[PDB]
């Protein structure tokens, strides 16, 4: 109407208004004590109300950036607190925006935020839930100032029914601590996922980011017409385009426009989509984000007739190539929702090969004619390496099938840490588990998209600390030839091993009084040391010591002395160890 922040109120309604009004200053103004941004929330909720009362009340029709700014302006502290960011406030809008915008810190220096004990926790939670709350929400968004206010609500929200189920159970830290684990890294995947989409873009361009929407729309609305699906694709584009400029405001319009439209063309495009359309707007966008695949329409014919078949072929590719080429991938996808995003891409960029040399050459369609023979090898490549590691998986069981993954990468590229070595083959292994008790059809879309997050945390710890020319290469590739890169290292023969250590091999009793996890990663850690150590060490060989080192600590943790079994049987083990892996 005449009030856009009326207009905000009543559509997301008093206490998530409140809750976005909070990250967003959270987000801008990361170095205020929570105390100030509460105060904040109630002066902005206060005169939303007045708007909400009468659209025609004073100061009620300014834009929200022009209030925003006006508020971030009047903060008495900004110069002194936020330096150049004060210098926004000479700024008359969109300028100042932009300005406030390109002032965010991604980096605040704040210490890590520290998990209290889970009676700390659910004490606080029972007497004064909404500041126990609120307070961790605004640790969270001056943490993360770019990370999506409306989802950063989605997580808090589960997080609350997290404590409510949690603190009233006869063993809460059983019960909370595995919820927290697994939304700890659902949100860091997932803030790790926007800045890894943005970043493809920038770097690969928006040709290949329309292809990928194709592929992966195509699989999740295989009714919809290619017309529809590339209308969508569009639409999506300019919404991750606009979102990845950072603007809040621009972000959800953007969203929730075409989740609108969506919802109004729901006959067009699935009909899954029911419960998500009739969702707030708050949550629209998001439900339809992770809708299931709708089912394919189950007559669908080859594409020979039109991809291989046809004369034309190159007449209609010449003529409309990426529409030619995006038409394949529609047809192909939405046969196709067992397969990875990824490989569908390959398969157009093969299918696009040979139509450049093919239809340029003496022969076109003698020339093409055996194009989807090209398909095989790509299809069964991925298809042969989960069931290959899923197998190893069922064999081992998730910690020695880490353990395995360790010895594997260890030797691949013994230049990487110890840590980053340890947490990402501990990873890796974790995304066994979870993709391994899929069913083929879904298994390589699973791997896809966790192991989508793995390799970019990999990536982005070593482009932090480089030090394997062969990962800086496999990071560096094209999102479509990433994770192939990584399935062809090998053994890196030219490695001169690390030279012995014995503080690096020395146990103690500690280590009988710590975590399943804490103890886990302190034998992996000597595991991936080990390899480091004797790189040509044999299968045989380093189950022998890893079977000696087992026996070793339940002894040395079954005694009456601790300390000493830890010297004394320890000198034994490694002196063993020392000759049998010669
Ligand atoms: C999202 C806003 C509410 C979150 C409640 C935070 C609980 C504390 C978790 C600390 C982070 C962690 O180590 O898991
Ligand atoms: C109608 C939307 C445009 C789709 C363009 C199709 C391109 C398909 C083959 C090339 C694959 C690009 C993959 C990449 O380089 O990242
Ligand atoms: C005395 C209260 C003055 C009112 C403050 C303005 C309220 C609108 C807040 C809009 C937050 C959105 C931030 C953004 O995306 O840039
Ligand atoms: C003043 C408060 C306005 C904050 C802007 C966030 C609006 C959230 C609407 C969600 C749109 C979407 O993601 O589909
Ligand atoms: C699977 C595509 C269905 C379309 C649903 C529209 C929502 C996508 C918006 C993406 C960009 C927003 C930023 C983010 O949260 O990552
Ligand atoms: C260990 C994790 C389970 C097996 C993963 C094998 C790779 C699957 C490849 C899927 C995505 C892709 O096509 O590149
Ligand atoms: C650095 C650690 C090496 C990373 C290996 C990534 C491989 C992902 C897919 C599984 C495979 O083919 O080995
Ligand atoms: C280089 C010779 C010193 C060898 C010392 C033995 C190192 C043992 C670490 C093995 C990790 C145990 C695997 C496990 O059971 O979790």
């Amino acid at each position: 109407h005449k009030s856009e922040v009326a207009h905000r109120f009543k559509d997301l309604g008093e206490e998530n208004f409140k809750a976005l009004v909070l990250i967003a200053f959270a987000q801008y103004l990361q170095q205020c004590p929570f105390e100030d941004h509460v105060k904040l929330v109630n002066e902005v909720t206060e005169f939303a109300k007045t708007c909400v009362a009468d659209e025609s009340a004073e100061n009620c029709d300014k834009s929200l950036h022009t209030l925003f700014g006006d508020k971030l302006c009047t903060v008495a502290t900004l110069r002194e607190t936020y330096g150049e960011m004060a210098d926004c406030c000479a700024k008359q809008e969109p300028e100042r925006n932009e300005c406030f915008l390109q002032h965010k810190d991604d980096n605040p220096n704040l210490p890590r935020l520290v998990r209290p004990e889970v009676d700390v926790m659910c004490t606080a939670f029972h007497d004064n839930e909404e500041t126990f709350l609120k307070k961790y929400l605004y640790e969270i968004a001056r943490r993360h100032p770019y990370f999506y206010a409306p989802e950063l609500l989605f997580f808090a929200k589960r997080y609350k029914a997290a404590f409510t189920e949690c603190c009233q159970a006869a063993d809460k830290a059983a019960c909370l601590l595995p919820k927290l684990d697994e939304l700890r890294d659902e949100g860091k995947a997932s803030s790790a996922k926007q800045r890894l989409k943005c970043a493809s873009l920038q770097k690969f361009g928006e040709r290949a980011f329309k292809a990928w929407a194709v592929a992966r729309l195509s699989q999740r609305f295989p009714k919809a017409e290619f017309a529809e699906v590339s209308k969508l694709v569009t639409d999506l584009t300019k919404v991750h385009t606009e979102c990845c400029h950072g603007d809040l405001l621009e972000c959800a319009d953007d969203r929730a426009d075409l989740a609108k439209y969506i919802c109004e063309n729901q006959d067009s495009i699935s009909s899954k989509l029911k419960e998500c359309c009739e969702k707030p707007l708050l949550e629209k966008s998001h439900c339809i984000a992770e809708v299931e695949n709708d089912e394919m329409p189950a007559d669908l014919p080859s594409l020979a007739a039109d991809f291989v078949e046809s004369k034309d072929v190159c007449k209609n590719y010449a003529e409309a190539k990426d529409v030619f080429l995006g038409m394949f991938l529609y047809e192909y996808a939405r046969r196709h929702p067992d397969y990875s995003v990824v490989l569908l891409l390959r398969l157009a960029k093969t299918y696009e090969t040979t139509l450049e040399k093919c239809c340029a050459a003496a022969d076109p369609h003698e020339c093409y004619a055996k194009v989807f023979d090209e398909f095989k090898p790509l299809v069964e490549e991925p298809q042969n390496l989960i069931k290959q590691n899923c197998e190893l998986f069922e064999q081992l069981g998730e910690y020695k099938f880490q353990n395995a993954l360790l010895v594997r990468y260890t030797k691949k590229v013994p230049q990487v840490s110890t840590p980053t070595l340890v947490e990402v083959s501990r990873n890796l292994g974790k995304v066994g588990s979870k993709c391994c008790k899929h069913p083929e059809a879904k298994r390589m879309p699973c791997a896809e998209d966790y192991l989508s997050v793995v390799l970019n945390q990999l990536c982005v710890l070593h482009e932090k600390t480089p030090v394997s020319d062969r990962v800086t290469k496999c990071c560096t590739e094209s999102l479509v030839n990433r994770r192939p890169c990584f399935s062809a290292l090998e053994v890196d023969e030219t490695y001169v091993p690390k030279e012995f250590n014995a503080e690096t091999f020395t146990f103690h009793a500690d280590i009988c009084t710590l975590s399943e996890k804490e103890r886990q990663i302190k034998k992996q850690t000597a595991l991936v040391e080990l390899v480091k150590h004797k790189p040509k060490a044999t299968k045989e060989q380093l189950k022998a010591v890893m079977d000696d080192f087992a026996a070793f600590v339940e002894k040395c943790c079954k005694a009456d002395d601790k300390e000493t079994c830890f010297a004394e049987e320890g000198k034994k083990l490694v002196a063993a160890s020392q000759a049998a892996l010669g």
